C-alpha cells in the first residue's frame, strides 16, 4: 500500500520561494583559504578519529576552532559549507569564518568562531533550573531560525550544543548532517545520534521534517531535569525504539504506525511487547526534585510525541509558560 505522506506545519515551502542557489548546493563553488593562516594550538576533540583544533589567526592574533573534514562526498562538504552560509548571522548559530585545504595534504578544513565552551558532562551537574529554562530558551532561537530558513539540523545532542557558561553564550554546531527541507521529500533516516533518534528515523520513516530536531531537544531537556544522561540509553536502533516504548507506552507508538500506515520491521514484534504509558512523577527523586515543576513536565511531555505532526514547533516552544520568566527578564 505504501506509506502515507506528510508535510511540515511549518515553513512547509520557504525554500520553494528561495532562488535556486540557495538550496542547490551541489552547484555552490567553494573559495578554498590557505591553512597557512591559522596554526594549530591544541587538539580539542572527543574521539581518536575526530579533528576539532583550537587554532590562532596568525594575521590577527584572534583564537579560532579549526574542523579538519573527514572524507565524504564533496556533495556533503558544499552542503555543511551552504547551510552555515546560509545561517550566518542568525541567533545562536556558530558562525563560520573561513574555508581553508591543507596545501600538502589538500584536505578541506572550516575555520569557526571560538567558543569558551564547557563540556555539558561537567555543566549540566551545576545547572540550576532558571539555567537550564535560558539555555533551552537561547537553543529554541538557533532551532526557529534554522527551520524559518528551510533548514533541519537533523543531529541536535549536548555535544553539539557549545556554551560559554560564564558570557551566557550558546552556539548550535555541528551542520554536518543538517539538509534542506522540501516538501514530500523523502530523507535518510540514519542520521543524528543514537539516544536523540526520533522514532521516525526508527521505524523508517522517510518524509519527516523540522519536528526531528524537537524530539532531539526533549531527549536534551529530560536529560537535564531528570539528571539521567541520556535519558533514552538504547543498546542500538532497535532497543532505542524500546526504550522509549517503555515510557510513552506501546499504545501511542501502534496508533503511530497505523495512521501513516508505516511497515514495521518484523524484529520490533517480539521486543517492542506491551507497555503503559508512565507518568513523569516516576522520574524524580530528591537529587532532580528542584529542576522539576509541572510546567517543564507540561512542556516536555509536548516534544515528546511519537507522531512528529503533534510535536512543538520551535516558534510554539518559545511560547511555553516554561519560558515566561527567561522572556521577562530578556525584555
Ligand atoms: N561545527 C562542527 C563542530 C566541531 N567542534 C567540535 N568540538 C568543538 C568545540 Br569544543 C568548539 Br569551542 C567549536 Br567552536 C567547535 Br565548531 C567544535
Amino acid at each position: 500500500s505504501g506509506p502515507v505522506p506528510s508535510r511540515a506545519r511549518v515553513y512547509t515551502d520557504v525554500n520553494t520561494h528561495r532562488p535556486r542557489e540557495y538550496w542547490d548546493y551541489e552547484s555552490h563553488v567553494v573559495e578554498w583559504g590557505n591553512q597557512d593562516d591559522y596554526q594549530l594550538v591544541r587538539k580539542l576533540g572527543r574521539g581518536k578519529y575526530s579533528e576539532v583544533f583550537e587554532a590562532i589567526n596568525i594575521t590577527n592574533n584572534e583564537k579560532v576552532v579549526v574542523k579538519i573534514l573527514k572524507p565524504v562526498k564533496k556533495k556533503k562538504i558544499k552542503r555543511e559549507i551552504k547551510i552555515l552560509e546560509n545561517l550566518r548571522g542568525g541567533p545562536n548559530i556558530i558562525t563560520l569564518a573561513d574555508i581553508v585545504k591543507d596545501p600538502v595534504s589538500r584536505t578541506p578544513a572550516l575555520v569557526f568562531e571560538h567558543v569558551n565552551n564547557t563540556d555539558f558532562k561537567q555543566l549540566y551537574q551545576t545547572l540550576t533550573d532558571y539555567d537550564i529554562r535560558f539555555y533551552m530558551y537561547e537553543i529554541l532561537k538557533a532551532l526557529d531560525y534554522c527551520h524559518s530558513m528551510g533548514i533541519m539540523h537533523r543531529d541536535v545532542k549536548p555535544h553539539n550544543v557549545m556554551i560559554d557558561h560564564e558570557h551566557r553564550k550558546l552556539r548550535l554546531i555541528d551542520w554536518g548532517l543538517a539538509e534542506f527541507y522540501h516538501p514530500g521529500q523523502e530523507y535518510n533516516v540514519r542520521v543524528a545520534s543514537r539516544y536523540f533518534k526520533g522514532p521516525e528515523l526508527l521505524v523508517d520513516y522517510q518524509m519527516y521534517d523540522y519536528s526531528l530536531d524537537m524530539w532531539s531537544l526533549g531527549c536534551m531537556l529530560a536529560s537535564m531535569i531528570f539528571r539521567k544522561e541520556p535519558f533514552f540509553h538504547g543498546h542500538d536502533n532497535y532497543d532505542q525504539l524500546v526504550r522509549i516504548a517503555k515510557v510513552l507506552g506501546t499504545e501511542d507508538l501502534y496508533d503511530y504506525i497505523d495512521k501513516y500506515n508505516i511497515e514495521l520491521d518484523p524484529r520490533f514484534n517480539d521486543i517492542l511487547g506491551r507497555h503503559s504509558r508512565k507518568r513523569w512523577e516516576r522520574f524524580v527523586h530528591s537529587e532532580n526534585q528542584h529542576l522539576v515543576s509541572p510546567e517543564a513536565l507540561d512542556f516536555l511531555d509536548k516534544l515528546l510525541r511519537y507522531d512528529h505532526q503533534s510535536r512543538l514547533t520551535a516558534r510554539e516552544a518559545m511560547e511555553h509558560p516554561y519560558f515566561y520568566t527567561v522572556v521577562k527578564d530578556q525584555a
